[PDB]
């Protein structure tokens, strides 16, 4: 090999391929943002003329462009595929992917094999982006176009929320280990798909349209469909409705041999203006288009909503055949239905065809019961598809406070993890100060209050904006039983004591002021940090913003919240089972899910350690003689060369720090020691460990703590 | 091969290994900075107590620590090597390397083979860093410790300037293509070292201490010493003075076999706390230390300044021998001087020894004349070593205004590219407004005024902070003759006209007011932009900061400025010969040298195209119907899918853009089309090409233009 210039990718990872990469903590940096610090997308959206935008998109859909002519004179079906693929990268294990960031317009997503021809689809929408400018993000426009396509062709949607802020460099996500496009090294056992992946091959959205590993077995395909769609939060009914609703429209494209199609966009020459897959087969577009290599038109009305998909699926019998490009597909036996399917550009009619994965909807016994019902009750298909499409397009939107615009339906939905609206006045300064005194008098310790507030708030992940302290779900299933929240420990005791303080305050509060349990959990940790700071000689106030409300168990989908359980939390020195990488890599990944920077991660680790937030109160990394006071002792002692560190004499993967005499003075984990070992992290530790640093450390810790407490608080932003 | 998690380095560069990498435009981002917004290091170190700092460094140097015992009870010599190595990565071709960023504490430099044991040297100075905190950067401390070491051991230095600002992630620099440490794939012809490299092997500072490629021929080693030191801005006398002065102190380390030495720091295990090269030979430290593998003690007084080096070099005849580690070195013949050299820890005396590169100073005829002079008159060595050392550790400090503290010497120095002090009152806003009016009436076109101002200001490079518009050197050699600056003889007219305006204004100036030619060059460009903005329907004021002064030719080292001539400037669509990468890669490298972000680079390109700033006024990229008018037409037309782009029939790296009628409408270069092709850059073009974007584009362009104009203006910052 050869090292390259940095402008062509060269860097330190070339010399140390397995090295920790702190760059995951400065994605989408502000310097790369052309918007400027004061840009307020929520304010811009609040002025869009949605009616005019809808009409402009309708005009785009029906004005064929010569560099990519419109099938059946309507770009609508292409836009529905575009939006489904935009939202279709989402996965429940880490919440990454989805349409919330407009990542389809960036690498690697813009060059995935499954996203072929969507470069043209996005390009066709520039006249709309041009007209509305900063008032309309690409992220919102890409999925709104699909929604507009559905409605222009006869399907009434449940609603739509704006508010996806455009980003300026791609979100870097692990999509699999395979170094070859469409590769498959992600299965073990019978058919166990590797966590956290939610597609069957590298570069696919969900499953292979020719069946598993190219084998058109519809029964086996249904196994992959059920599992990948499950990992995108869709059940059997939602999955069938989505696939039936989608393939009601449009067609596939495989008019000629695939080896006439040029490189994907990121590998394409300059003159192609960011487009890829340039084909030399005929015109390369339109009637000669090659996208997937399959040549299927599902229904006889590809630009209209109706029930002809299930009517055709159950109306014919199906046999295996090949497309002009050599891909497996199915067509009606016995020449049935010849000439009944229209051609996109006025040619002769064709025969009915289906993908192997479409036939899964009829061959799989669960899908068959669902889809056969819709033969005589298409009103139930329309209702399920509207609910599933709405959930698909908004899955990573977070709390409903973020949904913007005039098309947001206000019905509450269980999958949105709803919290009640506020129904009383909120606590003010005098009540907050009075609730703080009850907490100090309750006997709850700094460790208990800090650990409980962190456990509730650190369930947030910025990937799909789920979790957080709002809802007070730490006292509900499944969070109250999570191992890292330690049900065996004081958690139930802390919950009971906080509920007593809540009831006690609410029975004598002024006016109709009342405090929620969810607010009291956060307030307790804030009050404990104020006490711990004073105990170290710092008079500081921790910010506190009220307004969290208390969800009930009936409003908390227990199974849905399973994916939010921390399998690792280096901020509590906790490492569960099943993590893909050593503990210091999972620490950085956890900090990324919390939207934390490297300095913010560093102050929080050092602070939480000396506050007693550790899992099971382990002494690992507690480099202080003044526990439960907020000092910078963690950083001072970590940089002390009077300590000699060694792997423990037990073979448990921890470390022993010995002083000059040989006595073990400290113990620590990989998460603890990486801050004194990694050269970029140690640079940060040396800032907070200096003689002048303790006021700055306390200030920075409180700021990072306040950030974590407020991660899900879009209701007051 | 397999793809990896982003937290383990995985990213888009794995899938497209040669893709344009915009990371070079968001290095050291603010979010990774622990110091925050208003932190001003210059303000901090300006109040440091230098006398106390020197005594604290003095105590560190004479207090041996058990994990790395001090040779001869004094760490001074180790700190001199540390400081020399910190500054020793600088190279003239692109100004990168040097000690100005403290990069020796980060990868890859902290793990270079030549920087072995310097991990321990930096570690010894944490007590000093800890005591002074944010008032003292690691960047300053590393070279100041070497400067204090010289003084502590009897050498009076020329002075010292503080002000090197610490960074928080490594600057990524092309150090060579070799993928193996100590590799050599950088020579062509007889012995032409690859530009921009200034070292003979990957991971070396300058030359191989065993001779070229490990062959101990002193005459051949002198060839490599002369060329690499030349590429580090040192002539023959400076080179010899540095080597003689340096090896007056200390010893090499090679007590045992080198395969007992463990991995470099970035590959070392956690328990070693960022240190590397852990050795299992004896104690692995002190008398058993293994650093380079050579075991040489140059002088009989390793902790004292005297003339021992050349006395020993010429007082013995030398023969080739081997160190205990198998490295080539020289020792005195016939057992001469046995037992005359002291042992670092009290062992028996040793015989005189020298490196093969030390013998170059006697074998090479140029070096021999220089070093025999110091054998006869040692007073001249102290003078030359002091001047070369001060230059070494300040070479990348930029304008003299950046030198802070009470140790800064007042003397003018040619290598600093000095500019005269302001001796008059500066023009006020009334005089600025008048001068802008006179420039716009002078008959100089907007193209001429913008081209000349950019040519003067864009000579700056942030790597070593050389160049820029201050000094008015656009009218002096060599800048007045650079191909990109004066292609067809137009620049002479522009200079004479601005000089006439300068003479006229100063003759009639009120009071003590005087304006410089250097300021007028910049002010002319700002007036031209105000005019072009009005032509496009935007009344705007371009900011201007007076205070530049006019350097003379006698104050302008003509050959030193040769490395600042652009071989490529995508902002003017100029591409000379000898570039290592295609033009769009050179564009990003240039923007990096101008310290520009990707949005700033994007607005400047689109603006300078329509302002007529292209080299030779080529129509490449001038996508507008209205030249001399500041519009966003570059971005609107670049996004126009009514244009079809193809490579020009002549394979000259240009493109033709044909509109609907197949007629050629626009032409462009690779630099132009990359903004419509690259997915991240096109996202920026779509911001500035929208209907709502004309006011924002004019604001952002003017701010970006003003930034480039003020790049070297450290006199006001
Ligand atoms: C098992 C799940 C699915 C598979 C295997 C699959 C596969 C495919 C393939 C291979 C194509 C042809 C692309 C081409 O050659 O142009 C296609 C087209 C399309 N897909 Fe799907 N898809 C699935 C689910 C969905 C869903 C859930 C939706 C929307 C809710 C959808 C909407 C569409 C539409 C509208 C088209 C037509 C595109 C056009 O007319 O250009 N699909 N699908
Ligand atoms: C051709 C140029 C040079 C070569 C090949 C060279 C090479 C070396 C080598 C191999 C070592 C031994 C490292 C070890 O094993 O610990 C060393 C040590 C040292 N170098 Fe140089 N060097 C050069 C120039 C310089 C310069 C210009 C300076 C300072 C102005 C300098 C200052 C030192 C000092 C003070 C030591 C002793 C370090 C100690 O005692 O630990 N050298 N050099
Ligand atoms: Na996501
Ligand atoms: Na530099």
């Amino acid at each position: 090999g050869h090292m390259k210039y940095p402008v062509e990718g060269g860097g330190n990872q070339d010399w140390w391929p397995n090295r920790l990469n702190l760059k995951v903590l400065h994605q989408n940096p502000a310097v790369a943002d052309p918007m400027g610090a004061a840009f307020d997308y929520a304010a811009e959206v609040a002025t869009i003329d949605v009616d005019a935008l809808t009409r402009d998109i309708e005009e785009v859909m029906t004005t064929s462009q010569p560099w990519w002519p419109a099938d059946y004179g309507h770009y609508g079906p292409l836009f529905i595929r575009m939006a489904w693929h935009a939202a279709g990268t989402y996965r429940i294990h880490d919440g990454r992917g989805g349409a919330g960031g407009g990542m389809q317009r960036f690498a690697p997503l813009n060059s995935w094999p499954d996203n072929a021809s969507l470069d043209k689809a996005r390009r066709l929408l520039w006249p709309v982006k041009k007209k509305y400018g900063k008032k309309l993000s690409w992220a919102d426009l890409i999925v709104f176009a699909g929604n507009c396509a559905l409605e222009s062709m006869g399907f009434k949607t449940f609603g739509f929320g704006f508010g996806r802020v455009d980003q300026w460099e791609p979100d870097e996500v692990y999509w699999g280990k395979e170094a070859t496009w469409l590769g498959d090294e992600r299965y073990s056992g019978k058919r166990d798909l590797e966590n956290p992946l939610a597609a069957v091959q590298m570069g696919l959205i969900y499953v292979n349209p020719e069946g598993p590993n190219g084998n058109p077995d519809p029964m086996a395909a249904a196994v992959d469909i059920r599992e990948t769609f499950r990992r995108m939060a869709m059940n059997d009914v939602e999955t069938a409705a989505l696939i039936v609703g989608g393939h009601t429209f449009g067609k596939t494209h495989g008019a000629g041999p695939a080896d006439l199609v040029g490189p994907e966009p990121e590998a394409a020459p300059l003159e192609q203006m960011g487009l890829g897959w340039k084909s030399s087969y005929g015109t390369g577009t339109g009637k000669d288009a090659i996208t997937s290599g399959i040549e299927v038109v599902w229904t006889n009305t590809p630009t209209k909503w109706d029930n002809s998909f299930v009517e055709i699926l159950y109306g014919y019998e199906w046999e295996l055949t090949k497309s002009p490009a050599g891909a497996w597909q199915y067509t009606a036996k016995d020449g049935a239905g010849a000439g009944t399917i229209p051609d996109p550009f006025g040619g002769p009619g064709r025969s009915p065809t289906m993908l192997a994965t479409d036939l899964s909807l009829r061959v799989d016994p669960i899908y068959e019961r669902i889809t056969r019902r819709w033969l005589e009750h298409p009103e139930e298909l329309a209702d399920e598809f509207a609910k599933a499409w709405y959930k698909l397009i908004h899955r990573d939107m977070g709390p409903v406070a973020r949904y913007l615009g005039p098309l947001v339906p206000k019905q509450t939905l269980l999958w949105q993890d709803p919290v009640p609206a506020v129904s009383h006045d909120l606590v003010g300064e005098a009540e907050i100060a009075s609730l703080k005194s009850q907490i100090r008098a309750s006997g709850l310790t700094v460790s208990q209050l800090v650990s409980t507030a962190w456990a509730a708030a650190s369930s947030f992940r910025g990937s799909d904006k789920r979790g957080g302290a709002n809802g007070g779900r730490i006292r509900l299933q499944p969070q109250v039983g999570w191992e890292v929240n330690d049900p065996d420990g004081d958690l139930r005791k802390v919950i009971r004591t906080l509920e007593e303080i809540q009831e006690s305050f609410n029975s004598a509060a002024p006016g109709n002021i009342k405090v929620s349990f969810a607010d009291l959990v956060v307030l307790g940790g804030c009050a404990a940090i104020e006490k711990a700071a004073k105990a170290a000689g710092h008079n500081i106030t921790v910010p506190f913003t009220p307004g969290r409300t208390d969800a009930s168990q009936e409003q908390t989908d227990v199974e849905s919240f399973a994916v939010l359980e921390p399998k690792a939390d280096g901020f509590r020195n906790y490492l569960g089972k099943g993590n893909p990488l050593p503990a210091e890599y999972m620490l950085l990944d956890k900090a990324n899910l919390l939207t934390l920077s490297a300095p913010e991660m560093t102050v929080l680790v050092g602070g939480l350690r000396v506050l007693g937030a550790n899992y099971k109160r382990l002494p690992l990394g507690v480099f202080t003689e003044a526990s439960e006071s907020l000092t910078n002792d963690f950083f001072v002692n970590l940089l002390d060369m009077g300590i000699t560190w060694e792997p423990s004499p037990a073979d448990d993967g921890t470390y022993q720090g010995k002083d000059g005499s040989g006595k073990v003075k400290w113990t620590g984990s990989r998460v603890d020691l990486v801050f004194g070992s990694n050269s970029e992290l140690r640079a940060l530790v040396e800032v907070y460990g200096a003689d002048d640093a303790q006021p700055k450390f306390v200030q920075d810790f409180v700021a990072a703590w306040d950030k974590v407490m407020n991660l899900d608080r879009f209701d007051v932003r």
